[PDB]
């Protein structure tokens, strides 16, 4: 019968055999298997997104980009495994290679040299500069999404998020609500954004850059508006330029109702780390997402000079432009992986 695990069936073999439970998600699980054919331990993420229009388009999306996407920085799909027809297929599993840890288990127990930082940062943007050369974001950038093997080499995982920029149609009204991680959310998400413009996963890396250096995350709102509080708490109110790049009466008259905040110096919150550091975190933490630094200018800072090499650094070839429809396209993207 089919191997399970967590009271789960994980129907894998005979080719992946030997598991353990690795992580899980909204609508799937991961484990660690041996694969018999490479001789190697590998992850196994299951996906059961049928019963849902939202899980399936955003198996969908992420399926088409990984399939595309080919980088260092970037988790691939190594196997695509599924029953051999659409009514014996209820589960999706996904073979990628097996990662040791992650960054939100590494922050929780292990202080990080200034060297770590400044490696697992470069290694951050050098994918980001990938994935938004595709026209695409990742929209969930987070501690919990990079992952690392023995000697630190650093991948992005979990597109079950990512959009292709859309920067015309970002404008949205005030507390207009939003999917991605409430701690990574940049500031117009809660004021006037959809979050389609590559600007989001500055903010982002800047979040998970401040969480680096002090083992705790930066703005930890408890609410979607108390995100927004948490933000202005450090950044201090925003400056009239600022103020009159949002149009929407409700996003800036909120704004305009709060007492004064000063900025929090960045060496005061983080006074062990780096100066060039500072500098990269408050650029890549500007309030005004227009004036934010982009992914290649933040590879090209002072304090990234050990690795920048723009030549080392890829682009992606191809950039990109119901529920029972979007499940017709899941079978037809993974069928290159079926025997025969
Ligand atoms: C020991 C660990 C770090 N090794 C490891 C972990 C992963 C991995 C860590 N996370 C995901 C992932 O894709 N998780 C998302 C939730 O973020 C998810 C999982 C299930 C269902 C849904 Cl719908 C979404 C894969 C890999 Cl690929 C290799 N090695």
């Amino acid at each position: 019968g089919p191997e399970m695990v967590r009271g789960q069936v994980f129907d894998v073999g005979p080719r992946y055999t030997n598991l353990s439970y690795i992580g899980e998600g909204a609508y799937g699980m991961v484990c660690s298997a041996y694969d018999n054919v490479n001789k190697v331990r590998v992850a196994i993420k299951k996906i059961s997104p049928f019963e849902h229009q939202t899980y399936c388009q955003r198996t969908l999306r992420e399926i088409k980009i990984l399939l595309r996407f080919r980088h260092e920085n970037i988790i691939g799909i190594n196997d695509i495994i599924r029953a051999p027809t659409i009514e014996q297929m209820k589960d999706v599993y996904i073979v990628q290679d097996l990662m040791e840890t992650d960054l939100y288990k590494l922050l929780k127990t292990q202080h990080l040299s200034n060297d770590h930082i400044c490696y697992f940062l470069y290694q951050i943007l050098r994918g980001l500069k990938y994935i938004h050369s595709a026209n695409v974001l990742h929209r969930d950038l987070k501690p919990s999404n990079l992952l690392l093997n023995t000697t630190c080499d650093l991948k992005i995982c979990d597109f079950g998020l990512a959009r292709v920029a859309d920067p015309d149609h970002d404008h949205t009204g005030f507390l207009t609500e939003y999917v991605a991680t409430r701690w990574y959310r940049a500031p117009e998400i809660m004021l006037n954004s959809k979050g389609y413009t590559k600007s989001i996963d500055i903010w982002s890396v800047g979040c998970i850059l401040a969480e680096m250096l002090s083992n705790r995350p930066i703005f930890p709102g408890k609410h979607y508006l108390d995100q927004l509080n948490h933000i202005l708490g450090i950044l201090g109110s925003p400056s009239q330029e600022d103020l009159n790049c949002i149009i929407n009466l409700k996003a800036r008259n909120y704004l305009l109702s709060l007492p004064h905040k000063n900025k929090v110096p960045w060496n005061r919150l983080f006074p062990n780390a780096d100066s060039k550091a500072l500098d990269l975190l408050d650029k890549m933490l500007t309030f005004n997402p227009h004036k934010r630094i982009e992914v290649e200018q933040a590879l090209a800072h002072p304090y990234l000079e050990q690795y920048y090499d723009p030549s080392d650094e890829p682009i992606a070839e191809a950039p990109f432009k119901p529920k029972e429809k979007l499940k017709e396209l899941i079978f037809e993207e993974t069928a290159r992986f079926q025997p025969g």
